[PDB]
């Protein structure tokens, strides 16, 4: 079979709502890869490629964003099996997700959080550009290429095609979901994304997410548990405005005073990762 011969399976890296993910190598050129299995019965959202073939939405979305270079994990190949689909994905090495990174480091220095957050913004802009809404932005779905200091977005399994009309479905992470989802089961793509970016930024500079319960999300009152500059607090509170239309655009986020003078990825690595 074209799967078992082209790739050499290694250790299981993780398992969960996303399926089972294995470390692996492409046998030809020894490129490191990740091998992700999803059972068909466990798949909720289906999509279709330009031709007839019906695939997981995730494959559709990944092909739309996997063109060229970016802060998005590249889809190298996919295979269909009788009861599952198998995805072949890029694997940086060495690598660590941002969740684990924050677990080990605690709250991030603002200089480091600025660099990370900037790269997340460019990746998300890229997705929206390609007509893709990720819908599950959070520290676990962000990989750090430790050598290069480059961040990479992963797991489009809760994603959707970007549209200008309302969304009434959501299967991403609840504590990163906006108050309009909690209260009305309605949200629009960009402003729901910006809310989750606000959660992420708080997570980075405080070492934990700001809200646990539905009622806290709805109240939208932000308490800073760690020392954070006034400019950073302001950006966070702006992303977390209760009224969707009160939140910044990607452009306003990147023109914010706190976002100025970002480090390059490589110097971020030299100063903070090496
Ligand atoms: F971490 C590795 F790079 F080694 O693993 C990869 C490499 C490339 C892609 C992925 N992906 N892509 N979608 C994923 C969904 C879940 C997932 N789970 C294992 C990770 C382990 C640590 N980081 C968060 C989850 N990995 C995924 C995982």
């Amino acid at each position: 079979e074209p799967l078992e011969s082209q790739y050499q399976v290694g250790p299981l890296l993780g398992s969960g709502g996303f399926g089972s993910v294995y470390s692996g190598i492409r046998v030809s050129d020894n490129l490191p890869v990740a091998i992700k299995h999803v059972e068909k019965d466990r798949i909720s959202d289906w999509g279709e490629l330009p031709n007839g073939t019906r695939v997981p939405m995730e494959v559709v979305l990944l092909k739309k964003v996997s063109s060229g270079f970016s802060g998005v994990i590249r889809l190298l190949d996919w295979f269909e099996r009788p009861d599952s689909f198998v995805l072949i994905l890029e694997r940086p090495e060495p690598v660590q997700d941002l969740f684990d990174f924050i677990t080990e480091r605690g709250a991030l220095q603002e200089e480091l959080a600025r660099s990370f957050f900037w790269q997340v913004l460019e990746a998300v802009r890229h997705c929206h550009n390609c007509g893709v809404l990720h819908r599950d932005i959070k520290d676990e779905n962000i990989l750090i290429d430790l050598n290069r200091g480059e961040l990479k977005l992963i797991d489009f399994g809760s994603g959707a095609l970007l549209k200008d009309t309302v969304y009434t479905d959501f299967d991403g992470t609840r504590v990163y979901s906006p108050p309009e989802w909690i209260r009305y089961h309605r949200y629009h793509g960009r402003s729901a994304a910006v809310w989750s970016l606000g959660i992420l930024l708080y997570d980075m500079v405080c070492g934990d997410i700001p809200f646990e319960h539905d009622e806290e999300i709805i109240r939208g009152q932000v308490f800073f548990r760690q020392r954070v500059s006034s400019e950073c607090q302001h950006l966070i509170r702006w992303c977390l405005a209760l009224r969707p239309s009160d939140r910044p655009t990607f452009e306003e986020i990147q023109n914010h005073p706190w976002m100025q003078d970002v480090l390059l990825p490589q110097e971020t690595a030299e100063i903070h990762l090496h």
